[PDB]
């Protein structure tokens, strides 16, 4: 009996280790039931009751790790019956990283398991998953330009102490009842990324020279189409403002300067511009996702959709972790940098996504967001500390999505891709956001 692999984040803490505990049994079961060899519960004793002491999988994060790292089981007979060396009181990985790397982590029962060390770091995982507070959302902090995942967060979660030692059926029933579905790992789930997307838009424009960052657009009302093709579809902005260039456009989320400046560079030179992200890619990490996509043909068919795709609208289905990739390319001089999980994991890059020109003039505008008074994220301003954002929304058809994109401006050090669902019930990615960023500000600076 070999005993099985711990899973370490970047300082060697633990996320998926072993632990003895003294725990069971050998109207007994109701006098059992009403008081407190086979475990049931961690500790004068009813007919029938025992204690020995068990080894077992624990996970001290908690529920603030679940959906990444998952939980053990027992072998099932369905298990055994698809590979070889199965033991009958054996632990085998059901979800998360615990299955997908089962294979290091259980050894041969004889070599102990393996210890994998990952990028993330604990105490940015525990704080990115308290502040969602039960709120339906993710949280996606990375290390710009190395690629480090510190934190994967979807919330709301689930025990996972409970799922692989002993959690009841009503316990289950409720994990399963929930709306909000707790098991779902929603950092690895795709969405259209919404208001945010303009920095990747106005970065193509910048590149194809179609958008001038001091052109002075005149823009009217709150609502603009390009003719009466459209219909009843119009590109909407919130405030009034005129007239508007780049910096501007991406302190005050105007759709219309933007589905302007998308129709202005055509489909062709938009696709050519997003063609060098990521798009269609399966990655090398070792959580499962669908690769992006800009739209489900490989032609738009539409002025409103692409449009609407220019900010973050349409069809588009990024996942958060590839949100977080995209956007790595403003801290890097316009390279983008691919997510990493495992801390030993060689750098991968994907060089001249966007020009070195493109990514400064976007990520200094996105300093108005924070410092300026008027700007959306204003209530995380601090003099000390040189911090872009960049806030949205997505509409999904009468439901809205909050999308929240942080950049450390001052060392490149870390970047923060936050989404909260259905943010008309449960506010903003940027309302519960602050504690994460002032966090992040003092220790990875
Ligand atoms: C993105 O650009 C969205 C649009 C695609 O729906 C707009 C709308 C929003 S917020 C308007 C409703 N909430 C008011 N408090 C913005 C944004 O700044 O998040 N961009």
């Amino acid at each position: 009996n070999a005993k099985r692999g711990e899973i370490v984040d970047r300082n060697g803490s633990g996320l998926a280790i072993n632990k003895v505990f003294d725990e069971g049994v050998v109207a007994n079961i109701k006098a059992f039931s009403d008081k407190f060899f086979v475990p049931i519960t961690v500790a004068e004793l009813p007919t029938g009751a025992a204690t020995k002491d068990t080894e077992s999988r624990y996970y001290p994060l908690g529920e603030a790790a679940a959906q990444l790292i998952g939980y053990t089981g027992t072998i099932t007979a369905e298990d055994i019956e698809k590979n070889p060396e199965l033991s009958s009181t054996g632990v085998i990985g059901k979800t998360g990283l615990e299955r997908a790397f089962d294979k290091e982590l259980r050894g041969q029962d004889k070599k102990d398991g393996q210890t994998i060390k990952l990028t993330i770091d604990s105490g940015v995982q525990q704080q990115a998953f308290a502040i969602f507070d039960k709120r339906p959302g993710s949280a996606v902090i990375t290390d710009p330009q190395k690629g480090d995942l510190l934190a994967t967060v979807s919330s709301p979660s689930y025990d996972p102490n409970k799922m692989a030692n002993g959690i009841s059926q009503k316990e289950y029933d409720a994990y399963n009842n929930n709306k909000d579905l707790p098991f779902t790992a929603r950092f690895a789930t795709g969405y259209a990324p919404g208001s945010t997307f303009k920095t990747i838009t106005g970065a193509i424009g910048l590149d194809a020279g179609t958008l001038k960052p001091d052109e002075e657009l005149e823009i009217n009302g709150l609502k603009w189409q390009k003719d009466k093709s459209w219909g009843g579809y119009f590109a909407t902005r919130v405030k009034e403002a005129s007239p508007v260039n780049l910096r501007t456009a991406l302190v005050n989320s105007d759709n219309i300067y933007f589905a302007q400046q998308t129709l202005r560079m055509g489909e062709d030179k938009f696709r050519a511009g997003l063609n060098k992200f990521i798009f269609g890619e399966e990655l090398d990490l070792p959580i499962a996702m669908t690769p992006a996509q800009i739209s489900n043909e490989d032609k738009f068919n539409s002025e409103i959709l692409l449009a609407d795709t220019g900010y973050g609208q349409g069809q588009l289905l990024i996942s958060p972790i590839q949100q977080a990739t995209m956007y790595s390319v403003f801290q890097n001089n316009g390279t983008l940098v691919y997510p990493k999980l495992v801390l030993d994991k060689e750098t991968k890059k994907k060089d001249n996504v966007i020009s070195a020109n493109a990514a400064n003039t976007i990520a200094t505008d996105l300093l108005g967001s924070v410092e300026d008074p008027s700007g959306y994220v204003y209530n995380m301003y601090n003099p000390n500390f040189s911090l872009a954002a960049k806030t949205g929304t997505a509409e999904i058809k009468g439901k809205e999505n909050s999308f929240l994109l942080t950049l450390d401006r001052s060392n490149n050090k870390f970047l923060t891709m936050i989404m909260v669902e259905n943010s008309g019930e449960n506010g903003s990615a940027t309302d519960i956001s602050k504690p994460l960023i002032d966090y992040l500000e003092a220790t990875i600076k």
